[PDB]
C-alpha cells in the first residue's frame, strides 16, 4: 500500500508454504542438474517468501520495469531460490526450473542479465551490495522514485573487504531506501564462517559503520515481515540468525554440503517431509509499484561543439578528458562521473564543479566505485563515467570482470599510465592496464594521445555499448589533431608518412610523440619513417597497420608505455602474424620501474625518441 | 628492556626535537625533488619519533635482522619521513635524503625494497596492513619471537576494503604482537576523509572488528610513548588525532596541500620557524631487540620421490596440486599453504590435514590472502603457497601486481580455469588469469596439463623466484607423461609427432587433451598432426615452437580455453611473428560464456577436438 499491512495467521501460513515450495523447487532443479547448492538456497526461503511475497513492490510480468524494487542477490550461488520465487510469481513456467544448468536454458549456475529478472550477474561474492548501492542512490538522488534497493548477502560473504565499502557508502550517503539481507547461516563453504552465530558482533560491526541493525529469526515469516515492513532515515541491516540446510533433515546445520546436491533417492524422501508442512497449494500474488520513476532519454549524446584545442599547444591526455566529460555533462544529462579520491588528479574535477549534482565523490575504493558505477547504468539509468589512475583499476579487475559478465555500458578512464609519470614510481604507474582491459570480451579500448583525439574519446565512449576504457597520460604533450579530424572506433591514423618510409612506427600517447621525435633525428640521416596512432588499441585498425606495413617493407615497430605481455606490441603481432613480408618488432618496458623525471624513465627503459630511432636502423640494416 | 620505560621531560624533548627533525627533512627533500607530500610526513612526525626512537627495537646498522621489530609505511607517500628516520637512526647518510625521487638514488617516491629498510613496497593504499598480519602471525606462529609489528595507515586509506579484511584476520588470529597506527589527519587526497575528526566513530569501528583501540593526541609524544609503552592480548589500534601539515604555519589542517610541495621561498621561511623549536641537535640512539628469532635454512626443496601417477590413470590437476603440495610439505617445514574458503575445491585442504600448524585459512577475502602471503615471506622466513579459484586471483590484482613491485617469492595456484569447469557459469571460469599473469613482470606461469607435471610445476615453483603461478583444471584428464620425465621452466613437451605432420596444434589442461583426440580423430583421414604442450606459458619455449614449426609447413595452431588477449595463442605470436613461413592460427574463446556440461562448452566455444580438427584442415586447404 503505503501502510505496513500487518499479516494474518492466514497470511504468514501462506508465506511459510511458499518459503517450504521454494525448497522443494532449489532441491528439485539441484538434484536434476547434478549440481549446485540447495542448503544456501535453504538457509534463506523464508526470507525469499517474505520479500517477494510481502514486502517487495514489482510488475510479475516485467521485471525490469523501471518502477520496480530491486532485488540484488548477492550470494548469487543460491540462483536456484531466485529462479523459483520468479516461476511463484508467475513469471518463469515452474517446469523450466528443472532445466536449471542446461546449456539449453537460461536458468545458468549463476544470474547473469539475460534473464529478464537480473540486472547484474553475481557470483564473485561481495560485489552485489555494491551495486546495490548504485541502485539506491540513483533512485534517491537521480530518479527520485519511490523504489527501494534489496540485497542478499551470506555470512561468508561478509569478509570480503568490498562489503565493507559499500556499508560504508551507504552511510555517508544516506541510502534510507536500502535494506541488506545478512543470511547469518553460521557456516561458509569449507569451514564455520569466522564469527559463527554471535550474532551481537554482526549487530556492532552494522552500527559502527552507519547502518540501523536489526537482528532477527531468520525462519520467522513474522518476524521477518515485521522488520522488512519499518523503513528507517538509514540504511538497514536484518541481520537474520539461519540454518544452512533449514528444513533437510539430518543435513540442516551440518558441514560438508556447500555446493553438494541432494542425490535422487535422499530428495525424494527429504521433499516429501518439506511437502507434508505445506498447508495449501494455493499462491500468493506479487503486489505491484507506485508509478513514479522518470522517463530518461536513449538518444545518441553529442558533443555540444567540436575540440577547441589548437595545433601545437600542449596539454596533458588526463586534463583534456576532465574538460571534455565536463564539455559533455553540457550536452546530457545522462552523464554521471564517479572518483575515487582522485579527482584534482584525473581532473574529474572539473565536472564536478560545472554539474556537482551528478558527480559521485566515492572516496579511496575502487572496487566499491566500479560496482556502484554498475548499478547506475542497470536499466539504463545513467551513463557513468569512472576514474582514477589506471594502476589502481588493477584493485577492481573482479568487478570490471563481473561488468562484463554483467553485459553492463560502463566508461572508466584511467589516468597517470606508464612510467611517464616520472617520479612517483612504479606504485603508481599503470603498466599492465591495456592486457588487464583488453582481457575484458566487452572492452573497447581508447589510447588517446592528444586533447582532440582525448575528447574524441570521450564521446565516442558515451555512446558505445560494452566496458569502455580512456587510457590518459600525466604530461603533456602537443596537439597534432585539427579540431574537425573525424574519430571513430577501430579507425587509426597515420600522423607522418613519405614515399621513402623504410619502418611504420606504431605508438600511442607518450611514445607517439617520442616516434614523432624520432622521425625528426632520423631524417637528419635520411631515414623517413611512417608513425601510426592506433587511437583503439581494441579493436585495432588491422587494415590500416598492413595497409602502411606494405609500404614500409613488411617491417612494423611498435612502442608502448606499458609491460611486454597483453599490450600494443602483442596486440599488433596477434593481428598480423602470419602476413607475408610482414614483420613486427617491439619496444616495450622490462621490468617493475623507478623514480626518475618523464624524459629519464623513457631512456632508461627503451621507449623514448632514440631508443625507436636506434630500433629502426637496426631492421634497416 | 622489557619493562615500559618512562620517560623523563627530557627524553620527551628530545623526542619532540626529532619530530621536528623529520618535518624538516621531509620538507628539504620535497621542495629539491619538486614533488612528494610533506603535508601527509608532516602529521605521522611525532608517531615516527616516538616508534623509532622509543618504543621499537632494532639493530639501526642492519635493518632487514630476522630479529628487528617490523615496520610497515602503508601510507607509502610519507616515504620522505621514512627515509629520514633511518638517517636519524644512522643508516642512512643525511646528505642522500636530499637525492629525494632522483635517478641517481633509490630514495623513490615511494618505499620498495631495493632499501634495505623497506619489506613491502606500498603506494597502492590499503595493502600495508595485510603485509603486517602476515609478518605478525610468522613471528607468533612460526618463528615464535619475540618482535613485534608496527604499520601506520592513512585515514582515508582506511576507505580501501582491504584494510578491513586485514582488521578481521588480525582478530581472527588473535595477533596480540601488531599494532595500527592510523593518522587521523582529517584530509585526504581530494576532500576530508569521511568521517573528518570523528574519532569515536573510528575507535567503534576498529572495537566492533576485535581490536583494543585508544584514541591519543597524535602529536604528542608522551601519549605516544604510553600508548605505545602497554602490550595486548588483541591488536592493538592507535588512533592518532593529527593535523595534516602540522607545524607548517598556514597550510596546518588546510585543503589543497596534499602531494604538494612547499615552494622553494616558503620552505625557508617555514623551515627556520621549525629550527627555532628544536632544542637539542644532540640525537636520540635505536635500542637492539632481543634475538630469538630461529635460523631458517635456504637450500632447494625437493620432493621426496619421483611422482607415483600412471600413465592411462585420470585425476584433475587441481587435485594433483593437493597432492603435490601436502608431499611438498614433509620435504620442507618452510612451506605453508594459505587458502580462500576453497580448500575442498582447490584441494589445498590435503595440505592442512596433513601439515595444519603450517595452514591458514584466509576466508573469503582473496587481497588480504595475497598480502598475507608477502609478508610471510618477507626475509625469506616462509615459502607460501596461496589458492583459490584463478578467476577470484582477478580479486588480487593489485596486491599481485604490488607483490612484484615487492620483489616478493610467493606462489599462487588457481583452479577452476576455463569453461571447462561447466555448469557453475562464467563467473567462476577463469579466462583472463593467462593475461593478468603474464602482466606481472615477475612471474613464471605454469599450466600443467596433467597430474604429472602438476607435481613437477609445484616443485620448480618452490624453488624458483617471482610470482609463480600455477593453472589448474577443475575435470579430470589422463596421466600423459611418465613419472619420471624431465620437466624444466621454460621447456615444452611434444606429446605427438609423425614425420608426416601438417600442423603444430599447441594446447594446454583440457585443450591439449582435446589436441589428442583431434589427432584421433585426423588419423582416420590420414592426417596427422604434432601436438605440443608448453608446460609453461611465461617463458614459452619458442626454440621447440619454431623447430616444431618448421617440421609442420610452418604452421601452427594454439587453442586455449581463455580469452583471445594476452593468452596462449598472443604469446606464440609474438613469439614467432616475422619468422619466414611461420603462420600462427588461434583457437580461444570469444565472448562470456554460460552454463552447460563441459564437454557442451568447449563444443559451443570452439576449442575441443571437432574445432581443432576442423581448423587443421581448414590449414591444409
Ligand atoms: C570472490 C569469491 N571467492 C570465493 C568464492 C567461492 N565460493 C562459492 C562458489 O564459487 C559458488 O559461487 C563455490 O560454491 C563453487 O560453486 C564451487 O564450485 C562449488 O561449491 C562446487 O565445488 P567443486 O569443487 O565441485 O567445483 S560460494 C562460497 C561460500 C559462500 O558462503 P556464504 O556463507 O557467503 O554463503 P552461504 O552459501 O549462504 O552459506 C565460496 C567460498 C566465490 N564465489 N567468490
Ligand atoms: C589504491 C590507491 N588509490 C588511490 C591512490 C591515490 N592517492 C595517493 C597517491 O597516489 C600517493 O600514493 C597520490 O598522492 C599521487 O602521488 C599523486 O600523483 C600526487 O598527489 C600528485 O598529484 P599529480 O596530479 O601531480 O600527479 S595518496 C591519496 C590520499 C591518501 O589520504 P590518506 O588520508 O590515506 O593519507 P594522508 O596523506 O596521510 O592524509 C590518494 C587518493 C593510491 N595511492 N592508492
Ligand atoms: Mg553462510
Ligand atoms: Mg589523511
Ligand atoms: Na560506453
Ligand atoms: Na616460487
Amino acid at each position: 500500500m503505503e501502510s505496513y499491512h500487518k499479516p494474518d495467521q492466514q497470511k504468514l501460513q501462506a508465506l511459510k508454504d511458499t518459503a517450504n515450495r521454494l525448497r522443494i523447487s532449489s532441491i528439485q532443479a539441484t538434484t536434476a542438474a547434478g549440481s549446485g547448492h540447495p542448503t544456501s538456497c535453504c538457509s534463506a526461503a523464508e526470507i525469499m517468501a517474505v520479500l517477494f511475497f510481502h514486502t517487495m513492490r514489482y510488475k510479475s510480468q516485467d521485471p525490469r520495469n523501471p518502477h520496480n524494487d530491486r532485488f540484488v542477490l548477492s550470494k548469487g550461488h543460491a540462483a536456484p531460490i531466485l529462479y523459483a520465487v520468479w516461476a511463484e510469481a508467475g513469471f518463469l513456467a515452474e517446469a523450466e526450473l528443472l532445466n536449471l544448468r542446461k546449456i539449453s536454458s537460461d536458468l545458468d549456475g549463476h544470474p547473469v542479465p539475460k534473464q529478464a529478472f537480473t540486472d547484474v550477474a553475481t557470483g564473485s561474492l561481495g560485489q552485489g551490495l555494491g551495486a546495490a548501492c548504485g541502485m539506491a542512490y540513483t533512485g534517491k538522488y537521480f530518479d527520485k522514485a519511490s523504489y527501494r534497493v534489496y540485497c542478499l548477502l551470506g555470512d561468508g560473504e561478509l569478509s570480503e573487504g568490498s562489503v565493507w565499502e559499500a556499508m560504508a557508502f551507504a552511510s555517508i550517503y544516506k541510502l534510507d531506501n536500502l535494506v541488506a539481507i545478512l543470511d547469518i547461516n553460521r557456516l561458509g563453504q569449507s569451514d564455520p564462517a569466522p564469527l559463527q552465530h554471535q550474532m551481537d558482533i554482526y549487530q556492532k560491526r552494522c552500527e559502527a559503520f552507519g547502518w540501523h541493525a536489526i537482528i532477527v529469526d531468520g525462519h520467522s515469516v513474522e518476524e521477518l515481515c515485521k522488520a522488512f515492513g519499518q523503513a528507517k532515515h538509514q540504511p538497514t541491516a536484518i541481520i537474520a540468525k539461519t540454518f544452512k540446510g533449514r528444513g533437510i533433515t539430518g543435513v540442516e546445520d551440518k558441514e560438508s554440503w556447500h555446493g553438494k546436491p541432494l542425490p535422487k533417492n535422499m530428495a525424494e524422501q527429504i521433499i516429501q517431509e518439506i511437502y507434508s508442512q505445506i498447508q495449501s497449494k494455493k499462491k500468493i500474488l506479487a503486489t505491484p509499484p507506485q508509478e513514479d520513476a522518470p522517463s530518461v532519454d536513449i538518444a545518441n549524446i553529442r558533443m555540444p561543439s567540436l575540440p577547441s584545442y589548437k595545433v601545437g599547444d600542449k596539454i596533458a591526455t588526463r586534463k583534456a578528458y576532465g574538460q571534455a566529460l565536463a564539455k559533455l555533462g553540457h550536452a546530457s544529462d545522462r552523464i554521471i562521473a564517479l572518483d575515487g579520491d582522485t579527482k584534482n588528479s584525473t581532473f574529474s574535477e572539473i565536472f564536478k564543479k560545472e554539474h556537482p549534482d551528478r558527480f559521485i565523490e566515492c572516496y579511496i575504493a575502487e572496487q566499491n566505485m566500479v560496482s556502484i558505477a554498475v548499478g547506475c547504468a542497470t536499466r539504463n539509468r545513467t551513463v557513468p563515467f569512472c576514474s582514477t589512475f589506471a594502476a589502481f583499476f588493477t584493485r577492481a579487475f573482479d568487478q570490471i570482470r563481473m561488468a562484463a559478465i554483467s553485459e553492463s555500458n560502463i566508461n572508466l578512464c584511467g589516468s597517470h599510465c606508464g612510467v611517464s609519470i616520472g617520479e612517483d614510481g612504479p606504485s603508481q604507474m599503470a603498466l599492465e592496464d591495456l592486457a588487464m582491459f583488453r582481457s575484458v570480451p566487452t572492452s573497447t579500448v581508447f589510447y588517446p594521445s592528444d586533447g582532440v583525439a582525448t575528447e574524441k574519446a570521450v564521446e565516442l565512449a558515451a555512446n558505445t555499448k560494452g566496458i569502455c576504457f580512456i587510457r590518459t597520460s600525466r604530461p603533456e604533450n602537443a596537439i597534432i589533431y585539427n579540431n574537425n579530424e573525424d574519430f571513430q572506433v577501430g579507425q587509426a591514423k597515420v600522423v607522418l608518412k613519405s614515399k621513402d618510409d623504410q619502418v611504420t612506427v606504431i605508438g600511442a600517447g607518450v611514445t607517439l610523440h617520442e616516434a614523432l621525435a624520432a622521425a625528426e633525428l632520423l631524417k637528419k640521416e635520411k631515414i623517413n619513417i611512417r608513425v601510426l596512432d592506433p587511437f583503439t588499441i581494441k579493436p585495432l585498425d588491422r587494415k590500416l597497420i598492413l595497409d602502411s606495413a606494405r609500404a614500409t617493407k613488411g617491417r612494423i615497430l611498435t612502442v608502448e608505455d606499458h609491460y611486454y605481455e597483453g599490450g600494443i606490441g602483442e596486440a599488433v603481432s596477434s593481428a598480423v602474424v602470419g602476413e607475408p613480408g610482414i614483420t613486427v618488432t617491439h619496444l616495450a618496458v622490462n621490468r617493475v620501474p623507478r623514480s626518475g623525471k618523464p624524459a629519464e624513465l623513457l631512456k632508461m627503459f627503451g621507449i623514448d625518441r632514440d631508443a625507436i630511432a636506434q630500433a629502426v636502423r637496426g631492421l634497416i640494416t
